DNA sequence: CTAAAAACATTCGTTCACGTGAGTTCCAGTACAAGTCTAGTC
């Protein structure tokens, strides 16, 4: 719902990072075991980037839908963090 | 020549000064993670 609690939590995240909110929202609404390998995720991200550079959003939506439906809550959280490019783990690049 | 007094020798308990080993805990240093780096218009 547009006015539902989940929508308000997702949109109003004080622009507790967005990844945690998405994980909490999707925890009772997604599967428990995914089936997407690293190669498939890389291919989907490559398609998303190539389509963004080509100014096409329908296929981006399709790829995101596939990722959402073929992933669990933790996988979705990590994918969101990767897309935002803010993967924090306590260990630096070095 | 003998007795009294002074001096010396050894032992014992106590206190003080230092040195040295061992066990426990605190702390100052060092390593690392993360954020920031100018401000605006179109």
């Amino acid at each position: 719902p547009r006015d539902g609690k989940d929508a308000l939590k997702l949109l109003n995240y004080r622009t507790g990072d967005f990844a945690m909110i998405a994980y909490f929202v999707l925890k009772p609404r997604c599967l428990q075991k995914g089936s997407l390998t690293i190669q498939q995720v890389n291919d989907l991200l490559d398609s998303i980037a190539s389509n963004n550079s080509a100014k096409r959003k329908d296929l981006i939506k399709k790829s995101l839908l596939q990722l959402i439906t073929q992933s669990s809550a933790l996988e979705q959280k990590w994918l969101i963090r990767m897309i935002i490019k803010d993967l924090k783990l306590g260990v630096s690049q070095q």
